[PDB]
């Protein structure tokens, strides 16, 4: 899940490291907030490629659902 003490690691794990710069500079610096990100947020941090938006959004959805189990 959390094999990443950090958001940069996670983005790296899902091969989306190219966005760390974007994510950081937008305040999405923890999994707490990241896991609440919606498509809108993904667009704002500037993710414009359809495949990336998806890969990311879907990872976030797994992240969020998992966090929710361990409330």
């Amino acid at each position: 899940y959390t094999s990443f003490n950090t958001v940069d690691e996670w983005l790296e794990a899902i091969k989306m490291g190219q966005y760390k710069e974007s994510f950081a500079n937008a305040g999405f610096t923890s999994f707490d907030v990241v896991s609440q990100m919606m498509m809108e947020d993904i667009l704002r941090v500037g993710v414009t490629l359809a495949g990336h938006q998806k890969k990311i959004l879907n990872s976030i959805q797994v992240m969020r659902a998992q966090m929710n189990q361990i409330q």
